[PDB]
């Protein structure tokens, strides 16, 4: 029987659908109950008439309601369950630093991500890099390092919005991947899940984004911020650059290496340190943890100043299976290249322009990512020193230090890596690591 | 791999699709080498777009080429391919004389007609009433027919437009149903796959019509025409009129009888006829039979009334298998029902308005039609001496005599018909049989 097809055509004719009928639809694309031709039909159908905010609202619901939900009050908490999202990027190396600082500041940050199959760098590969470390706690457990630490970074479920997963996979072959309330709902519904108080979401501009333009990027948040907001959760969201690398290494090992160093102040990249913090401020501003923006990078930097983020990175490592004292001695845990050694330019001058995923697509061939869904990942291999968007570039100055595994490896990532570099004679100029705050 | 979604976002954002990605779109379908979701998605976004005659053609020649299509060129008949397809109702028998009028004639008539499920009771079914009768005669056997009686009426092949089948199917599911384009390709496949030179459509108006509006049926009949014309197939559309039973019998058996004595003159309904013979006037102008429509009129009714009709009628049966003096002794072949007994109104009055959908329905239930194809039909239920538009009601003037199984479905009937048939004061206007012709 069929029940759909009077939705189908409701939606078709540019009504809009109700709450009740929202939920029946996705929990029958999560039952398998509901066709496929019939959700191909939907997400035609919704393409074209768009979505009312209370459609876009119940879609998100919904669908955050096809699988469990964690509830966090009974479990007793004085503070904010909040979380970042982010449309990902390279040396998008964040979260870990972003997790501690907000936990230390007396935010409960839990932050689940997914592998999935993506072609880009996860964070979840970033911390099987460090030796022990466990991505799958289980519910209790998880309960617990969110109790204590104040933040986790775990592992994906199937029981986080399964809905999402047909539904996405259907939108793939018929065109319907591509349309804002639809969007909005696979982006946010996972996320939702955690169940959050407030929340801020990284939304990537320039080159090396998730979306291809200023103004689409800002309307993706637009709409992000609109939906979220309207599920109860409050949120805001950031642009922020992704014309580079933001951190200065990418890889999963070196990556957390230069979280650590950023955490106890051993180095801070400038541009990474901008967006970090300008997260986190949100993440306490939303939270109730902050009055102001003064006041949040106050609370924040203190943190950062008196090692107590560094140390709350420090405990989530252990409470999750790592070293304990790895803050300490992460060289003597974290797995090093067998082949280091700097890559130069065949000319001078002014670093214009890099291409964030050519970069990328350098560090997976190199064991660094998975090409295929089944390869294994060499967690040693990557960029550091990565120079930056107007450093000045002689032959006494690396574009990068490649970490590789053999000679053979890294002799075609420097060739990768000064492909995807471009100099000129006369400097390019800077913009902001952070462009526009979005609370509505 | 397939690229059917980059034909499906192609026809998303409005733009024409070029034959030789409809051509493999379609085949892909039959082939099954395509998902329900990839049909689905471009069913709505077709819906929501539609197509240009080019790609009108385009879809409908697709479809008509994925199976057989028919050849008579070898035979070296002396006279024209004709056919008529009508989107059918309550009483349309009309197909039973046709053939035989036009064979009788000279001109060929390969009616392959399909399933009766769409709901309602088909010209096969009737058919099958007579004892004996085979609707599936092999290619040689349908040729040598058609050569010899000038017309045959056969049940449909695997091999007729078998791209149709998943195509109208996930339609059904996905309430993309509604596009003219969508429908044309489908009804006019099957029946330009016969051969034909030339093609008469009945497109029915009113209550018990497949558009609900008579705008569409218009809109249906240009489109067919100009599809059909396009695809090199002669072809003119009557809007005919169905208000009300065309015949005056619904059912199967009954019908048949109808048919007979249309033939030998027995008896004809002023209104069957006036759809009869205007259908076959124009497949005898289409077909390069008559000059003109009065003398098309003048040969139908020549051989209406001199007993060829009849006799061709006669012959086609017994060539099928059914008794070779059906004609003279119907009566004896043709199954009664249990009991035949008649229903009056509740009230004085003229017949205002009738429900032909309800009307059909009831003789479905009764057990003369098919919910399931797994369903037995009863061939000798239904009505006869119906009652029209028109018609004055008291005490003694029936509206129907029903032909039930048995007491139980017989009350049943009575009650769907009266419910189905409303009464007035007010005679109201009189419209009609055959609203207007269509060349253009
Ligand atoms: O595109 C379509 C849709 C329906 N039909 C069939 O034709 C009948 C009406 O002519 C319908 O009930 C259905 O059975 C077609 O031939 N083509
Ligand atoms: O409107 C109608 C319907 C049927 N009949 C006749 O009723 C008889 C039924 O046995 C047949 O002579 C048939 O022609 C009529 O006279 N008028």
């Amino acid at each position: 029987m069929f029940l759909a097809q009077e939705i189908i055509r409701k939606k078709r004719d540019g009504h809009a659908l109700s709450d009740e009928e929202i939920r029946f639809f996705i929990n029958g694309i999560r039952d398998n109950t509901i066709s496929e031709g019939q959700i191909a039909a939907l997400a035609m159908t919704i393409f074209f008439h768009d979505m009312t905010m209370p459609e876009r609202v119940s879609l998100t619901m919904a669908m955050r309601d096809s699988g469990t939900v964690l509830d966090w009050k009974s479990l007793n908490l004085n503070g904010p369950i909040v979380d970042k999202h982010s449309t990902g990027g390279v040396g998008d190396v964040t979260s870990l630093m972003l997790g501690p600082m907000v936990a230390a500041c007396g935010g409960y940050v839990p932050m689940i991500s997914g592998r999935g199959l993506g072609h880009t760098g996860g964070t979840l590969d970033k911390l099987e890099a460090i030796p022990g470390f466990d991505i799958f706690p289980d519910d209790n457990r998880f309960r617990e390092i969110i109790q204590d630490v104040g933040v986790a970074i775990i592992g994906q479920t199937s029981s986080l919005a399964p809905a999402d997963k047909r539904f996405y996979a259907t939108r793939d072959i018929t065109a319907t991947v591509d349309s804002i309330p639809l969007i909005t709902g696979s982006i946010l519904a996972k996320k939702l899940a955690e169940g959050l108080d407030a929340l801020v979401m990284d939304v990537k501009v320039g080159s090396g984004a998730f979306m291809p333009t200023y103004e689409l990027s800002e309307a993706l948040a637009e709409a992000i911020v609109g939906v979220a907001n309207g599920a109860g959760v409050r949120t805001t969201a950031l642009l922020t650059d992704m014309n580079q690398v933001l951190a200065s290494s990418a890889g999963n090992a070196v990556e957390v290496r230069e979280a650590v160093q950023f955490l106890t102040g051993e180095y801070r990249n400038p541009r990474l340190f901008d967006v970090t913090m300008a997260l986190c401020v949100e993440m306490l501003i939303s939270g109730q943890l902050a009055k102001d923006d003064a006041e949040a990078r106050a609370k924040l930097q203190a943190v950062l100043d008196n090692g107590k983020a560094a140390e709350v990175f420090g405990r989530m490592v252990a409470a999750q299976k790592g070293p304990s004292d790895f803050v300490e001695n992460y060289d003597k845990y974290l797995p090093t290249a067998m082949l280091s050694k700097a890559v130069y330019a065949d000319t001078e001058g002014f670093i214009s322009a890099m291409d964030t995923r050519a970069l990328g697509m350098a560090v997976v061939s190199m064991g660094g990512g998975r090409r295929q869904a089944s390869d294994t990942i060499d967690y040693s291999v990557g960029f550091t020193d990565m120079a930056r968007l107007g450093d000045s570039i002689d032959g006494q100055r690396p574009l990068a230090v490649i970490h590789a595994k053999d000679e053979a490896s890294w002799q075609e990532a420097a060739k990768a890596v000064k492909a995807a570099i471009i100099l000129d004679d006369k400097a390019p100029a800077s913009t902001p690591s952070v462009y526009r705050r979005i609370t509505e």
